[PDB]
DNA sequence: TTGGTTTTTCGTGCCATAGGTTAATGACTTTACAGAGGTTACGTTTACATACATTTGTGAATGTATGTACCATGAACGTACCATAATAGAAAGA
């Protein structure tokens, strides 16, 4: 029920990170994986909304996806 | 008067006495082959000192490793020229 009601937050934050690094369906899938990893470690006693906490995780997912291959060769993340 | 048998010399042919170059095996002698004996300058075997390598620990380069807590809620997010005709498909009236 969480993922079927928050796929659209993922696509809304994922359609602004499509700067021609790779085809964007992999970015949609990695955003869904980041949504899963943000739901798996979500707290209730904080009192804040879930989007601000999930934004950092989904940007980390999109960052590691765009820095995973990024070329035909392998370049590390720090480089 | 002329042809032919008979007979005797005479240079030529056969036999015998003399005397010399030159074949014989050898005895040569000279060259060649076969016998040992002292000396040379290597070739193989052996020990010993020092060297490039190769085998170890120790100080620096990167690299995945998990997370960051006001609010972020659907779209292509700029692609593209529009040739030509054999063979089927999903329906529409015959």
């Amino acid at each position: 029920e969480m993922v079927e009601a928050n796929l659209r937050l993922v696509i809304s934050i994922a359609k602004k990170y499509t700067n021609r690094g790779l085809q964007f369906l992999d970015l949609i899938q990695e955003g869904n994986i980041g949504l899963m990893k943000a739901v798996d470690k979500f707290e209730y006693r904080r009192g804040y909304k879930f989007s601000t906490y999930a934004t950092w995780w989904i940007r980390q997912a999109i960052t590691r996806s765009i820095a995973d291959q990024a070329r035909t060769i392998r370049i590390p993340v720090h480089m």
